[PDB]
């Protein structure tokens, strides 16, 4: 049996950035801001909570940096981390958690009491984490495919899928999204219009990144991929199944950049980190109803 937690090396400007440490009084231990997962909660979503919870800051996720498990009376205790900069907050002590210090990422390395958090921090300090986001969305679930040529532009969401647009508002949110953007059909506009009604935005239409003109014109789809990547801000893309593993690759490729998890379900998100417009992580999370 798995407890499913995430958390995060939360960050702010004084690596040279300083990093919070936690202290609870109940282990007597010194870690890295992280818990439970809530009924229906993806990780991402979670551990900006208990970031909060814990720390007193609001924060926006960025680069995952890997998974720890560890046994405990229940099984084994899974922990995906983000990291997450600061947007401000402060620290009260509590019985939960008496002490934070912000430290240099060297000093932080000698009060993290654990192996995994140490491994964690380790991963963070690699890469660049000043980043900037682009959030690739496979639509969620659409019944099947009718018997005709090509890809039914008006089959909307199902049941299913409207629930994974409404609980892909708060993944999205988590890492900042600001832009809105999806191919031309009916079923990415649905998954991407409840974050729209958040944001008050439009949703950009995007012909070039259907399925159909992929498959005409492949290189045209990368280009525009670069070209909303390079807009300011963090656009959320919504596309569709044929599509979406191609690009990733092609990006991950040409910038060397290995991506740890990898899937293609409806409904899922890769998060693609960019520094000074290069990627550095490329992270694929599960549909938010998929454990
Ligand atoms: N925070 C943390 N605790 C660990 C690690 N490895 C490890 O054995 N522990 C120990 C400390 C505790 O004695 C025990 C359970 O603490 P926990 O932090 O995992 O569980 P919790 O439910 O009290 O806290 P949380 O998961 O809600 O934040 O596991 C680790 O990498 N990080
Ligand atoms: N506070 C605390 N620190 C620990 C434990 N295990 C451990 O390796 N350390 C590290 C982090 C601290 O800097 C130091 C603990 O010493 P002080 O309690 O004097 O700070 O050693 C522990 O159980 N409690
Ligand atoms: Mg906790």
């Amino acid at each position: 049996h798995t407890v499913r937690a995430a958390g995060a090396v939360l960050w702010r400007d004084a690596a040279t950035v300083e990093v919070a440490v936690i202290h609870r009084p109940r282990y007597d231990d010194w870690s890295l801001p992280k818990g439970k997962l809530d009924q229906g909660e993806t990780e991402p979503v979670a551990a900006a909570r208990e970031i909060h919870e814990e720390t007193g800051h609001t924060a926006v996720l960025g680069r995952r940096l890997g998974r720890v498990t560890y046994p405990i009376p229940q099984g084994t205790k899974r922990v995906w981390y983000w990291a997450a900069k600061s947007t401000g907050g402060d620290f009260s002590p509590n019985d939960e958690v008496d002490k934070l210090v912000w430290l240099p990422v060297d000093a932080a390395m000698d009060q993290l009491q654990y192996p995994d958090d140490r491994k964690v921090l380790r991963r963070f300090v690699k890469r660049p984490v000043d980043t900037k986001t682009v959030l690739v969305v496979r639509h969620g679930t659409a019944g099947r495919r009718s018997r005709y040529k090509g890809d039914d532009r008006k089959r909307p969401l199902d049941k299913r899928g409207r629930a994974q647009a409404e609980a892909l508002v708060a993944q999205l949110m988590a890492f900042g999204a600001t832009t809105l953007y999806a191919a031309d059909r009916v079923r990415c506009h649905q998954t991407i219009e409840p974050l729209a009604q958040e944001l008050d935005q439009l949703i950009h239409n995007e012909p070039l990144l259907t399925e159909e003109a992929y498959a005409a014109d492949h290189k045209a789809a990368r280009k525009r991929l670069l070209e909303i990547a390079g807009r300011p801000g963090n656009p959320v893309i919504c596309t569709q199944g044929k599509v979406i593993p191609g690009l990733i690759e092609w990006w991950c490729e040409r910038a060397k950049v290995r991506p740890e998890t990898t899937g293609n379900r409806k409904g899922s998100t890769w998060v693609l980190s960019l520094s000074d417009g290069e990627l550095v992580g490329a992270d694929y999370l599960s549909p938010p109803d998929e454990k």
